[PDB]
C-alpha cells in the first residue's frame, strides 16, 4: 500500500492506532501521507472494511467539514476506497506535526509527574471549551471526548478526529435528530467535565466511579476554588449545560490568555520580518536565473552574474564566498544606491552601475519576458 | 537638527503631530528615529518650548517604563534637549511602522449613512477587547490613561494600541499637590467614561455624537443598529455616580472572548505557515546557489572534462529543466511552482526520478533526484577543495 487516490507517500504515525468501537471494533490505523498535485503533506486516517451505510451520512460529514475552529484539527475531504485490499473508509486531516496525544503528553509516567501548573489548565480549559463552542454552535456533538482524542501540537490544544466517531454511530434514519443531538451535546460537557479532573489529578484513574469524590476534594486543596466550582458544575448532571455558562468561571484569565497571544503574535512578528529575508532571495535569483538563460539588458546582467560566482584568487583558485552573495543579492532587491564595478572578460571593457539601476534590468527583462 | 542625545536621521511622521494643549498649546511633531548604537528605529515626540520642574515627574515615569503591555505603545526613555534648536522634551516609543491613529481610520469621510457604512459590530468588539485589556493592565499598575480618544490611540494593522499615554502626565504634572498620585482613581474613572465616548463615537462613527445634547440619541442611535450587549456597554460607562472597573465589562464582552481568542490563535497559524515557508525558501535558495556555481564556473576548473561529460553535464541539464521551458506557443513557460516542487525533491534527494532532455531532441537522460543531489554535492565539494 504506497498509493492512495488523491494522495501517495503515506507513512505510519505512533503508536499505532487504537481499534474503533462501533459494535465490532473495526481495525482503523491513521497515517501520513503527501498530496500528488501540490506535494503537501496531510493525516489521513482509515478505518478497515467499512462502507457508510448510507448517503444521509455524507451530509453528515459536509457538516464537519464545513466547520472550521483553530481548536479542532480541520477536516479536509472523506472518500471510499478499495485501493487497500481491504476497501475501506478514509478521511483526511490536517497534518499538525511534532504533536502529541494529550493522555501521551500529561499521563504517561504528586503522584505519576508534577500535578499541573493552575495556568496550563485554564490554557487547556479555554481551548477546548472554545472548540466544544464551535462544535456545539455548528449542531454537532465531539461524540467522544477523552485524552487519546485531543491532541497537542507544542502549546496548541485541538480536538483531532471527532467526526470520525458521529460518522461511525450515526443512524441515517432516525426519530428525532435533532433531539438527539442534544443529548449528545451535554455529554460532552460531562466528558469535558471527566477530562480536566483527570488532568488536575494528573491521574488518569482518578476519574474512576467510585474515586472520583475524593478526587474532587483534592481538586480544592491544591488548586483554587473557581477550578473546583467548574469540575463540579459539569458534573451536576441534572441541570442543562452550556459551554457559556463555564464562561465567568474562567473568567478574568481570558484576558490573560488573550493577552499571552498577542505577544506570541508579537514573538512571530519579529522572527518573520527576520526570515523573509530567505524569501526575498530565493525570488530574486529565481528571476535572476531565468533571465540569465532565456535568450544590451540581459548582457548587464549576465555579466553581474559572472561578478557572483565567477570568481577566481589571484592563484586561480576560485573565490566563492557565501556571505559576499547574500549581500550583494540584497543590496540589489533593495535597489541600493551603491555602485558595483562588472569587468567584461575583455580587459577594456569595465561597467559602473548603481544596484537600484541594475534592479530595474531586472525588473524590465522579466516582464517583457513574462508578457511574450 | 540632524543629530540628538542617542539618535540620528529623524523623520517627520504625516500627517503631523497635533499640537499639545496644557495651558497655552505648544506645537508639537512626532518623529521616526534611528537608535545609534542599535540601529534600532523608534518613534520620538517633541513638544515645543518646555522644561521639566522636578524629579518627581520622573518618579512616575518610571512607572510607565516597567510596565509593558500588547495593548499599549512602549514608552523607553524621556530626556529633556535643546538641540532641535530651543527648549523641548522628548518622548521615545517603539516604532510601529504603518500604524494609523483611529481618528484617521474609521472617522475620515466619504458620504442612517453617517460620513461612513456604520463599523460591523463585531470590529467593534475586538477594538473594545483590546483596549478594555489595554486599561485593565494599566489601571492594574496604579494609573490612568490620562487622555483617551480617536486621536491617542494608533491601530497597527489589526493591532489597536494606546499610542502616547505617558505624555499627558509629564505635561500637567504640578511641583506642589494634595499629592502627585492622589488623584490616579479619579482619573481612572474618567479613563473608564472616557472609553464609553470612544465606542459611543465609534457605533455611531460619528464623532460629534459624544457631545452632552447628542448623546441619548446617539444611544439611540446604538440601540437600533446593534446589540443591546453594546447599548449595556455604553450605557454602563456613562453611570458616573458608580465607581467602577474595567473588568466589571466583561460580561457584555460576553461571549465574544472566544471569537476573538480564536481570531488571535488563527493568526498564530498564519504565521507558523509564513515562517515556515521562509525556512524552505531559506533551504532552497542555498541549493540555489550551490547550482549556480557549478555552471559554466567549469571555464577552466579542470583541463580533461571532455565536451558534454559526466557530472558538470548532467547539472547542466537540470538547470535547462528548471529554467528554460516552452509553452507550445513557444512562450517561454516559467513555473514558479514546479521549479519550487524539483529543489524541494532535490534537496530532500527523493527515490523519484526526472527526465532530462537535451537541446536536441535526441538526447534524453533519465536520473533519481538522490542521484541528482550527489552530483550537485560532490561537484560542490571538489569546487569548495580547489
Ligand atoms: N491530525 C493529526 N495530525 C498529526 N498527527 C496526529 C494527528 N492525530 C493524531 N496524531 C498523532 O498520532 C498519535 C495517535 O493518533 P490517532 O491514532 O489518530 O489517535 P489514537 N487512535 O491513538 O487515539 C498521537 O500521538 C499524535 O501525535
Ligand atoms: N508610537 C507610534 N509609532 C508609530 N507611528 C505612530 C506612533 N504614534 C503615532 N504614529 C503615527 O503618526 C501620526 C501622528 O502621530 P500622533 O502624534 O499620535 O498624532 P497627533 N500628535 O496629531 O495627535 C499618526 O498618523 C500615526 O499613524
Amino acid at each position: 500500500p504506497l498509493e492512495v487516490e488523491n494522495y501517495h507517500a503515506l507513512y505510519p504515525l505512533e503508536p499505532p492506532a487504537q481499534p474503533l468501537h462501533a459494535k465490532l471494533t473495526f481495525p482503523a490505523t491513521t497515517y501520513r501521507a503527501t498530496h500528488n498535485t501540490t506535494g503537501y503533506k496531510y493525516c489521513l486516517r482509515r478505518i478497515h472494511g467499512f462502507r457508510l451505510q448510507s448517503t444521509k451520512c455524507m451530509t453528515l460529514v459536509e457538516m464537519w467539514k464545513k466547520l472550521q475552529h483553530t481548536n479542532v484539527v480541520q477536516l479536509r475531504e472523506v472518500f471510499t476506497t478499495k485501493a487497500f485490499g481491504d476497501n475501506s473508509l478514509v478521511l483526511v486531516y490536517d497534518y499538525h506535526p511534532g504533536s502529541q496525544t494529550l493522555l501521551a503528553k500529561y499521563f504517561t509516567p504528586t503522584s505519576n509527574g508534577p500535578l499541573l501548573p493552575e495556568a496550563t489548565i485554564w490554557s487547556i480549559i479555554m481551548q477546548l471549551t472554545a472548540g466544544l463552542k464551535a462544535i456545539h454552535h455548528a449542531g454537532l456533538a465531539c461524540k467522544v471526548l477523552d485524552p487519546t482524542k485531543i491532541i497537542v501540537t507544542g502549546k496548541r490544544v485541538r480536538f483531532s478526529s471527532c467526526c470520525i466517531s458521529d460518522i461511525t454511530q450515526f443512524d441515517p434514519n432516525a426519530s428525532n435528530p435533532l433531539a438527539l443531538v442534544n443529548m449528545h451535546q451535554q455529554d460532552d460537557l460531562t466528558a469535558l467535565g471527566r477530562l480536566v479532573l483527570a488532568l488536575a489529578c494528573r491521574c488518569l484513574q482518578s476519574v474512576q466511579r467510585d474515586n472520583v469524590q475524593s478526587s474532587i476534594d483534592m481538586v480544592t486543596r491544591n488548586y483554587s476554588t473557581d477550578l473546583r466550582n467548574f469540575i463540579v458544575y459539569l458534573f451536576t448532571t441534572n441541570n442543562r449545560r452550556s459551554v457559556t455558562d463555564l464562561m465567568p468561571m474562567i473568567g478574568a484569565r481570558f484576558y490573560t490568555q488573550l493577552d499571552a497571544l498577542q505577544s506570541k503574535i508579537d514573538m512571530q512578528e519579529d522572527e518573520l520580518a527576520k526570515e523573509m529575508e530567505n524569501g526575498r532571495l530565493y525570488r530574486i535569483l529565481v528571476k535572476l536565473n531565468s533571465i540569465n538563460e532565456r535568450p544590451g539588458d540581459r548582457y548587464m546582467l549576465k555579466l553581474f552574474r559572472d561578478y557572483l560566482f565567477h570568481s577566481v584568487t589571484e592563484d586561480g583558485r576560485p573565490w566563492l564566498d557565501h556571505a559576499h552573495i547574500v549581500q550583494c543579492l540584497n543590496k540589489l532587491d533593495a535597489g541600493s544606491i551603491e555602485r558595483v564595478q562588472l569587468m567584461s572578460r575583455d580587459e577594456q571593457s569595465v561597467l559602473i552601475v548603481s544596484y537600484a539601476e541594475l534592479k530595474n534590468c531586472l525588473e524590465n527583462a522579466f516582464s517583457e519576458l513574462m508578457s511574450s
